[PDB]
């Protein structure tokens, strides 16, 4: 690994991942003695222990081209189950800010990364680890947090999401939109790794606004729950 | 109005179990009571009756995703929004015995034709079942000790063209079975609303050519199968 | 070994008229002599008998390309190798009328996964049927002084996104009907090297006839398409 | 105005002989009676004149999909409405032999930036002649007991990356030879409404003397004349 | 080579490539003592000297099809350095009749001969030789010559070409359409051979209200000859 | 803006773009009075003078989705003018570690990013700015540094670049391989914005360097970089 500079045995086998890497700093915070393996290139990583559990918590950066390095070497470094715990758009007016989503199925648009990695542009189904993602309903459902079911399209150009988007993708069955599932997802099928993931609706493209003290509190009560599910 | 399902206002019920043989529409049929056949045009059978006391219909869907497509649209129009698909498959592992069967998350095809002209356009949708159904098959399959294996189907259009360098690069890419439906069940009930799942009954093995069994065996198979997705249909 | 097809080699004629509706093989089988049903397996009909001196079979082949492409491949296996399609068609040209005939001469597609699979990339691979057989087709109309137009059709995989905006784009590409298993048929004959034909009864117009009318039209059109089988 | 084929408009026959070849042209212009030279812009050689009671013009049309496509749009717009194609191929399939003559059914094509731009999208529209005058090429062709095969060719775009892999995949296509302008001319004429056909004059065989290609050359320029006037 | 029948060492390194074969012949009075070493199938090839350095201008016919045979069929003769020199349609208003493009890439629709000599549909920096390139400006704004620096696209199909098309390609970067360049730059970067292209202003679709006639056209296509041929040879 | 949290004015116009969050941190050392203008989500980005103008060291993370998000958050703020300064890999052996390369253009894989800009599956030229990028050839003279001039591949899959992805690329005229340049270069030329890229050789997957000849070879580019941005 080039990236991620961790010794081997620094990183967990289990895995939660997140974009931002103050929010892997801020969620560190909930791990027992947390210490940082890696800042390489801005990608903190932090390992201690949970419920019993060795975890780490790895920051992937925005789009599918960087969480592909970063899951690979992870991986490379002991890593086979992954849960990413992001923000997202919702696609649907019901959704409000600061609740869940929990990901069944990511659409995306073929092209590049999956190209190469597939060798072909066929549509191969992008879902999480059945068994991971029902743990997940169910840890959700423990801590009476509010979550919607459903698949989410993973766009690769966040400055191109306009209004017909918006219902060209509702109208597909899609209830938000993000931009690394669809990676995720494919990556761990192809390499057999075990992922899924949750996502904070921070905003609602078809609808409504959220302080911040209301929304960390929304990240910090997901993560209880993430973190539970990973350690279960 | 439907031009290939002639059913009258009223007779096809909201569940629908959905198969592509008319040989095993009509098999099932006897496990419903007081089966009522309400269309036979085209070949594609319907039957309409009772199970566990709720009303329920088994409707023939054809080979191929073309076929399964009308079939659906015309059911939908005719008050059909729950649909479960109970067929057969050729594993694509070694460890997965014939008989068994595969509760399916999701289905993965190649790009082009019914996919374009629904969608306008190549975009890979995701093609996935209801969640909830989904679970609820599980749960009535492991409460019949049913021996069952959850994951994502190819669904193929060329029967034909699914030599060896195929099982390898399917099963390569996360899935367990091929079959050839699956795919336009799951993106049209998404874009048109409809609840949909599919449980699949091992018939063959791409990976293990060397296994078989009888039509015996299958049968039975398929009828206890075919238990489980009612039990499901009408909970 | 067939798994869909389940009729015994010997079974089958080398020669077959194809239909999608498996009651329209049914009615067919009535213009052979001594017809025998030889399978029936996923409603799949396939009847074999006699015409002017001839062996001959009729088989049904379901909806769609997919479902062809099986039907063909399991009746070549057991020996068939000149196949006629004769199905219905919707026309979209306002000139040709309910009742009539279109003699196929080619097929346009969108490009999918069974061409795909099939060809292993996405060549527009020319779908036509065979030549000479195709002119036999003609003969055997015009001896029975049966109103029929030649021309390109539209293959289409989707019966119900079928709009008026897809009439004027598929009829200003010179294609004058539209109908499901053309292109499928005619691309796998050239690939395997199976003489095929295509004539279509216009049951409908999507750009502007009596059930009994109809039903006439068929039989007449299947009289035609078995001479020329056996010609 | 056109801007390629700079011919007067009259100048140019409802019936278009279309070869490659300016040479071709220029040799096949001595079967018409009374040939006036129409165009010469940009290479074009474009002769007209009468045959068999009609009034008939010979064009060049160049090389590849994109130069025919410009020469076949401007003689429409000049006037011409029926096309035969009348050029050289080389065999995929060992039985045909040099100077033998295809009568073209259908003609396969990589999807490419031609088509894209004149459909709009990818799709496969069947690429054919016009069947009727198909069928007079071949009464002509059987007429002057000349030996011929009908048949789809593939139309290449890149003649220099035709290797051995590439016979084999086309000629398992259905694909009894390989030139670069029959799509191109088939699929426009579709969508214009032109009625078009092609016969072929077998220069090499991919899969296996010049006095007898003339010859060859020359009697079929006779049964195409002939068709283009029937 | 069935299409430029030249013998050997009748073809220059260095070519000069147009794909009028009138303008070649026009062209060709610029070298000295020139002679015409090909006239098989229209395409006109023309050798002799400039700056007291052997040169060849050569006909190439329209279209990426067209100019492939004859750039591959050049090359098996020896030529290995290749600037294009055509016509071209502007794209935006600005650009007026008889000024000159220097060429900096190519756009174009995947497909076709890509595919065949590609393997598959990556687009490929379809490029021209950078010292070259630079060498042409110089040679251009010597001469005093008014040129503007940037991307074309590279059709195929010439009677395709409507207004949405022109705001398409407008707004993605390119001032100017023809059809060869494509073609000549990812050819090119494949083979190994050196290119570049300049090309005159015959039309400009962005603004029908302007005309030049075939005086001052000739007289544009002469001082850029110059300029070209003297790069040639630099 | 959601991602780049700094005021107007507080980004120039002139922009040094790296991946490297640490680079940007490094090099803003050769700014006069360096201000950190933004640290959400990672992407640094520094503010300060260079030889009598304004210029701004932003961090654009790994990818042609960060990227885009990032130039387009930077141009909302007032930059027009980016200069992208990395690292790549090698994929001609003539090349050494430490070396330059400034970049005429970049291939890439069509599909997502661009689909979803540009509508559909056109290959659009994607180049520099002409004159930026002479400046640059320019400013790499001045200092006497080893540089040569020619297209890259961006790639999306870093993992996927083996054995035959060299061979490959190569052969179409690349000379080295990194993940930004398309998307930086595409993007500019249909928003409107002066852009161009040099890249630090830091591996050569077609045939080593301690990492203090590196960071002298980092080092030493930039102060160009930075003059041709001020010029
Ligand atoms: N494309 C997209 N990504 C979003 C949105 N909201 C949050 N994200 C996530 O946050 C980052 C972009 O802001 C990416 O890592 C996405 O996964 C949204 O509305 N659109
Ligand atoms: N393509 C394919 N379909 C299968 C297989 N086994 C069962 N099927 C199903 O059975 C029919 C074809 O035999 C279709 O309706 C398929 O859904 C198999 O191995 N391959
Ligand atoms: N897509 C389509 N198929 C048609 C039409 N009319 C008849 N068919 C044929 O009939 C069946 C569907 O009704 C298919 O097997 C088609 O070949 C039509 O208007 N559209
Ligand atoms: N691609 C190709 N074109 C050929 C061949 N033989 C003749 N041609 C024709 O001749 C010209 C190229 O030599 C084109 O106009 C083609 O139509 C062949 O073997 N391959
Ligand atoms: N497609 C196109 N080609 C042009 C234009 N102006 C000049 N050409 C060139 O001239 C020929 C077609 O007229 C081709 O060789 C082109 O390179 C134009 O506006 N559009
Ligand atoms: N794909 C790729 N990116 C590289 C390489 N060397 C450096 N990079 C750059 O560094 C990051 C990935 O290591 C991306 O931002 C790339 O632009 C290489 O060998 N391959």
């Amino acid at each position: 690994p080039v990236h991620i500079l961790a010794k081997k045995g620094e990183v967990a086998e289990r895995v939660l991942v997140v974009g931002d890497p103050g929010r892997a700093r801020l969620l560190s915070t909930l791990l027992q003695n947390p210490k940082l393996t890696n800042e390489n290139r801005g990608f903190l990583v932090y390992t201690g222990k949970y419920n019993g559990e060795t975890v780490s918590i790895a920051t992937h950066g925005i789009g599918g081209p960087s969480i592909a390095i970063v899951l690979e070497e992870l991986a490379m470094l002991g890593a086979n189950v992954f849960i990413r715990y992001g923000t997202t758009g919702a696609l649907v007016p019901y959704i409000n800010l600061g609740e869940y989503i929990i990901v069944t199925g990511a659409s995306y648009n073929q092209g590049g990364l999956f190209y190469q990695y597939l060798r072909d542009n066929a549509c191969v189904a992008s879902t999480p680890d059945f068994e991971l993602t029902n743990k997940l309903v169910t840890s959700f459902s423990k801590r009476n947090l509010k979550y919607y079911v459903g698949n989410v399209f993973s766009s690769d150009a966040f400055y191109a999401e306009d209004e017909e988007f918006v219902k060209k993708w509702s109208s597909r069955g899609n209830i938000a939109v993000e931009m690394e599932c669809a990676t995720l997802f494919t990556l761990s099928k192809v390499k057999g790794w075990k992922s899924a993931t949750v996502l904070v609706v921070s905003d609602n493209l078809a609808k409504i606004w959220i302080t911040k003290e209301e929304l960390e509190k929304s990240v910090m009560d997901g993560a209880k729950a993430v973190l539970d599910t990973l350690t279960s």
